[PDB]
């Protein structure tokens, strides 16, 4: 009796839910019963990258934390990770189709709920290297959790940073300078990436105000290869996102502290709940 341990002859494959890293999500329904009244869980398995995904498994497995998308158990030398389904999607999904319920008050009290499980991850040692709204899930108006833990490496003990090897397909309008030059990894450049998601998220996620579409504006987007350069050279300018519209000064300050250009000069995510907070009550 493992309540962990999920057979394959009954997970049913209800459709596709997202792509990425070698990998790929779907929603599936657990019927060991087969009379379609079984639960729903978000099922991640492989398009060789077997071991980033086994890693991923361990790494999920011991995070208990409620602004982190929970882990259900496995499908068994293959795998697949099962998880809880969040119907609502991401914020990506969510915002654009909520703007009228989720107002100023609402995004602050995701934006603490974000930090609050960046920090839990940091405790535990780990660089989430993806925190994007398209990586934050809804599970309600009230509720968020940080989903995708693909790119999640451990910071070695007595070691600030994790230096990348595989950067290929890395989200370069999400990260830190440190990451785009050096290609390295600490808690501070999750920092730096969550001020990018707060941009999202005060956005709405609108397509048109996107890091990526508001950078290539800023840099030139016909550039290919020479991106992530002309990027790095923007940043190091002190060129930032622009205060989204309607966004009080107040917590445009606090987006700014994410983006100071050294590491050691960011604010910490302790210090951005405080902040929140105050603006809250
Ligand atoms: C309306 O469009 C969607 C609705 C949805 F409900 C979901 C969904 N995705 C998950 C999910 N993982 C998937 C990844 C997706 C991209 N970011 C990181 C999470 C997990 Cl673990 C648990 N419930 C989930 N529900 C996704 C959707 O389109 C992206």
């Amino acid at each position: 009796v493992d309540p962990t341990h999920f057979e394959k002859r009954f997970l049913k494959r209800i459709r596709d839910l997202g792509e990425g890293h070698f990998g790929k999500v779907e929603l599936c329904r657990y019927d060991p019963e087969g009379d379609n009244t079984g639960e729903q869980v978000a099922v991640k398995s492989l398009k060789n990258h077997i071991a980033d995904l086994k890693k991923e498994i361990e790494i999920l497995r011991n995070l208990y934390h409620e602004n982190i998308v929970k882990y259900k158990g496995i499908c068994t030398n293959g795998i697949k990770l099962i998880m809880e389904f969040l119907p609502s999607g991401s914020l990506k999904e969510y915002l654009p189709k909520n703007k009228n319920k989720i107002n100023l008050k609402q995004q602050l009290k995701y934006a603490v709920q974000i930090c609050k499980g960046m920090d839990y991850l940091g405790s535990r040692q780990y660089v989430h290297r993806d925190l994007a709204a398209r990586n934050v899930l809804v599970e309600s108006e009230h509720q968020v959790k940080i989903g995708d833990f693909g790119l999640t490496k451990a910071i070695e003990t007595d070691k600030e940073y994790y230096t990348v090897k595989d950067d290929r397909d890395s989200p370069v309008f999400w990260y830190a300078p440190e990451c785009l030059m050096q290609s390295k990894f600490y808690i501070a450049s999750d920092v730096w990436s969550f001020g990018v998601t707060l941009h999202e998220l005060l956005t709405y996620c609108d397509s048109d105000s996107s890091p990526m579409a508001l950078f290539l504006k800023m840099i030139g987007p016909t550039h290919g290869q020479m991106t992530v350069t002309r990027l790095v050279n923007t940043l190091k300018e002190g060129k930032r996102l622009p205060c989204p519209p309607n966004c009080p000064d107040e917590v445009y300050q606090l987006m700014r502290k994410c983006w100071e250009f050294q590491p050691s000069n960011r604010t910490s995510f302790q210090n951005l709940i405080e902040g929140f907070e105050a603006l809250l009550k």
